[PDB]
Order: C-alpha cells, then structure tokens, then sequence
C-alpha cells in the first residue's frame, strides 16, 4: 500500500485498502472508514466494481436524467466519490469550511455552502435525488464567483469548479459533447 492518503497526500494514521494500493486517512475517505470490515475496500475500489458489474453503466446519459435519479446506494456512492475527488485537489481548502463575508462593495450571498456543509448532507441521507447534491456543489462556486467579483481570487472557484465538472461528467459517464 501507499504511505500518503489518498486525498491530501500527508502521512499518518492510514487504513489501507485490501484490493487497491490506496490508503486513507480515517476522515478523509469517504464514507469514513469503516470500523471492521475486513477485507476493506475503498471507495475507488467500489466505483470499479459497479462498473464491472454493468459494463452499459458506462454509455452516455443527459445530464438532465442523471439528476433526476433518486439517491439509491449507487447514486449515493457515486456522489460521495465524486465529492471525495474535490477533497483531492488541494484547492478544495479554500471551499471546506464555513465561510464568512465582510469586504467592502461586496455582499455574501443569500445561501452559503461548502464542502463539509455537503459531506454532512450525505452522511445523513438529505439529499433524495443526485440533483439535490449536483445543486449544493455547484451552489459552492457560484457564491464564491459572485462575491469576489474582479478579484483574481474569483479563479479559484472556476478551478476547482472544472475539477468537480470534469469528474462529474466521468463518474455520472454523461454523453461527450463538444
Ligand atoms: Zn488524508
Ligand atoms: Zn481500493
Ligand atoms: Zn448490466
């Protein structure tokens, strides 16, 4: 196995997956590692397998089909992937958090989000359908883009809003369009 976490690439306490090479910080896989189980098998692992299982799952889909589906256990695994594949990109700090907004010609927005605000939502089963999750997500970048305005700092939501949307079309497998 690796010796860093998966998704924010420090050592530590890692549990190590028994079918991949991947390990994981207890809080920082997603769902959070199990208590037993053994043999484990992370997130990445469980991804593959469903795919695996329904090799169609792989063809094209709208969009507007992807989110009307109702959070049964593969819908809800697959958001909570593809929430885990933001956690991985450093820049996900930025959006982790409870914000606060106090700068001058701006005002914060009327619904604030962010990524642990979400992670709690799945973890408690709140979202009944994938757009519930799709919305809240996207919701993050659209405040933050609002409220920075010209600044440059307004970049890093387009950042990590891309990382989001290119793993959503790939995990969802939504229909390639140029
Ligand atoms: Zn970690
Ligand atoms: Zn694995
Ligand atoms: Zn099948």
């Amino acid at each position: 196995n690796s010796n860093i976490c998966e998704v924010c690439n420090k050592w530590g306490r890692l549990f190590c997956c028994d079918t991949c090479p991947r390990s994981f910080h207890e809080h920082c896989h997603i769902p959070s590692v199990e208590a037993n189980k053994n043999p484990w098998s992370c997130i990445f692992c469980r991804i593959k397998t469903i795919q695996e299982r329904c090799p169609e799952s792989q063809s094209g889909h709208q969009e507007s089909e992807v989110l009307m589906r109702q959070m049964l256990p593969e819908e809800q695994l697959k958001c909570e992937f593809l929430l885990l594949k933001v956690y991985c990109d450093s820049k996900s700090c930025f959006f982790a958090s409870e914000p606060y907004y106090n700068r001058e010609g701006s005002q914060g927005p009327q619904k604030p989000m962010w990524l642990n605000k979400v992670k709690t939502s799945l973890n408690e089963q709140m979202y009944t359908r994938v757009e519930g999750f799709v919305q809240d997500m996207r919701l993050i970048f659209h405040n933050h883009k609002e409220f920075y305005r010209e600044d440059k700092f307004t970049r890093l939501g387009i950042q990590v809003q891309d990382i989001f949307e290119k793993n959503f079309r790939n995990i969802f497998a939504i229909q390639e369009t140029s």
